[PDB]
């Protein structure tokens, strides 16, 4: 996919030629940039229209280190149908050098890699999938759409 630009499932407008039950019913979710990260969601989309612009604007935003959702959003469903968060986040750039000995580091060396991932297993708010150690890439699950209240 060495497109500039970012697709999706199967695009903004893409989107809106689907079918009645298609558009409410968004079988595969897939959103990414490249460059900027490859996001994946397993959830749906239920709108039967796609009236998120009222909502927001942008519908979906997605930073080149880090996942922007509409706003902080709970998923706060207060009338009407939302999207779950149950899917897996990419980031690109995982290795944010050393500040000690401002090392640019920018090689599968991993000296310090290890504790990153340590220190992942110890917050228990995100499941960590799978970390590439070749790519460096890291990959986390966080879905936060049940709620214990």
């Amino acid at each position: 996919g060495p497109n500039e630009n970012y697709y999706i499932s199967p695009s903004l407008d893409t989107l809106s030629s689907y079918s009645l039950l298609q558009l409410r019913k968004v079988p595969h979710l897939v959103v990414g940039h490249k460059s900027y990260g490859k996001i994946e969601f397993l959830e749906p989309v239920d709108l039967a229209g796609i009236p998120l612009t009222s909502l927001g604007g942008v519908i979906i935003t997605f930073e080149p280190k880090t996942c922007i959702i509409y706003a902080n959003l709970p998923n706060r469903p207060k009338r009407g149908e939302g999207i779950n968060v149950r899917a897996r986040i990419t980031c690109f750039n995982c290795y944010p050098v050393d500040k000690s000995t401002r090392k640019p580091i920018k090689d599968p060396n991993h000296q310090l890699v290890k504790r990153h991932i340590e220190r992942l297993k110890k917050n228990p708010n995100s499941k960590f999938e799978s970390y590439d150690a070749d790519s460096g890439t890291y990959v986390f699950i966080v879905n936060h759409a049940a709620e214990q209240t």
